[PDB]
């Protein structure tokens, strides 16, 4: 079917109402592929049906904050602290009735994914995790950088402010796709490719998330008391004991730790891979075909 990626489901989750690709083998091996930000699931639209094709059953939904999936309450905060995305993952393989699957993510998605990994290992068969190990916590996140790697973090600072708040709003569209120029810079894609993940961004949550994500993140909202107790174990830097590849590319743009740096967050079997070539910030959208290689090697390791 080429229109499969395209069917998008819907089920109630947790907090949540979530959006979500469901494509192959009903028995397949279940694979979960998580988006970042400002991204979304057409960030695999080449890479799940590759998988499918190759007999995984494979789930990709939009996270809080983007395309159809959408707050259950309207009285729900809009809350983009780490943990609560994790948690929205875990809610959605039990709703889906998946005891474990193969989890990949970057960005926002890794970053869910290594969470989900860290807090709940039974869950998750093998891990692909672009730019390593990003589970952090908003002691570190209070600490400066170098100059110019705030530099390459200047729009969670813009976020910070209301000045932020209404540039991110009302220009939502023309921000994230500068910012997809700034972290893949030898991406060469074309106006449609970003309109289509665009529309998604149109979400009326999607402002509101984006902002608590960096407000959270540099310690300027308090989390929701729901979630305090996974933000504490969190924030104890826990490794990863299953079995992950870590992926980078050459050409990103978007700030990232060096591989060695995170090499012993990871615990158990593992394998780091650079990506040649013009691959940035993306590499599922940018360089399916390796990131497919990577969730099969990692379903084996």
């Amino acid at each position: 079917d080429a229109g499969a990626f395209d069917k998008i489901q819907q089920i109630r989750a947790g907090d949540l109402n979530i959006g979500y690709v469901d494509i192959g083998p009903r028995d397949g091996q279940p694979v979960i592929l998580l988006h970042g930000w400002p991204y979304d699931i057409q960030s695999y639209a080449q890479v799940a049906p590759a998988l499918a094709q190759k007999g995984y059953r494979v789930i990709v939904p939009y996270l809080r904050g983007y395309g159809t999936t959408r707050f259950l309450s309207a009285s729900t905060p809009r809350n983009g602290q780490p943990s609560a995305m994790a948690a929205d993952i875990v809610h959605l393989m039990d709703a889906l009735n998946i005891r474990q699957a193969d989890l990949a993510g970057f960005d926002w998605g890794a970053r869910t994914a290594d969470i989900v990994a860290a807090l709940w290992p039974q869950r998750v068969k093998s891990l692909v995790s672009v730019s390593g190990y990003l589970i952090s916590s908003q002691q570190i996140g209070e600490k400066p950088l170098p100059p110019q790697a705030e530099l390459s973090w200047w729009y969670q600072f813009y976020f910070a402010t209301p000045r932020g708040e209404a540039g991110y709003r009302q220009n939502t569209h023309d921000f994230a796709k500068f910012i997809w120029h700034q972290a893949s810079p030898q991406w060469q894609f074309s106006d449609a490719t970003f309109a289509k993940t665009a529309r998604a961004l149109d979400n009326p949550d999607h402002v509101a998330i984006t902002i608590s994500n960096y407000r959270w993140r540099l310690g300027l909202e308090k989390g929701e008391a729901k979630y305090a107790g996974y933000e504490q174990r969190l924030a104890a830097l826990p490794p990863i004991t299953v079995p992950t590849i870590t992926l980078e590319g050459a050409n990103n743009g978007a700030p990232h730790p060096a591989p060695a740096s995170y090499r012993a967050k990871f615990t158990g079997k593992y394998e780091h891979r650079d990506l040649p070539g013009a691959v940035g910030h993306n590499p599922p959208q940018e360089d399916p075909t390796a990131f497919v290689q990577a969730v099969v090697d990692a379903d084996r390791l």
